[PDB]
């Protein structure tokens, strides 16, 4: 199952930031997002969470495909630094990767946003193979 790959998404991201939580958000034009994968500090009942596409971070990321660090974000964010990460494929974004501080944490690093672009785009390029292959099954 290609939504399989999100839960890896989350929990690889988990580790390699060392953030509270992560949680990846994903298409049910989309008018919403859904939460689908929550790790970390992130309640898992925020799982199945809807996200609207407009004004917000994580909906402006959908669109706009621009990796982003905030000082803060709140609901579904924790109230701090935030990474936001488009799971960039090549004709769709697949999804929305975000990691999450909760308020008083340092700021992400441009570095750790240049980290997480990258493994960002190579956890789309997962997906997108395994999306393929269960088309052709």
């Amino acid at each position: 199952d290609p939504a399989t790959v999100f839960r890896l998404v989350a929990a690889e991201a988990l580790t390699l930031t060392g953030a509270d939580g992560t949680l990846v958000a994903v298409p049910a034009a989309a008018e919403e997002l859904v939460i689908v994968e929550v790790a970390g500090a992130v309640p898992a009942e925020v799982e199945a969470s809807a996200i609207p596409v407009q004004d917000n971070a994580i909906g402006q990321a959908f669109r706009d495909r621009a990796p982003r660090r905030l000082d803060v974000l709140d609901g579904p964010g924790l109230g701090g630094p935030a990474l936001v990460l488009p799971l960039r494929a090549t004709d769709t974004v697949a999804g929305v990767l975000v990691a999450v501080q909760g308020s008083g944490a340092r700021p992400f690093t441009a570095e750790q946003l240049e980290m997480m672009t990258g493994f960002a785009d190579q956890a789309a390029v997962a997906w997108q193979l395994a999306s393929s292959q269960r088309r052709m099954s």
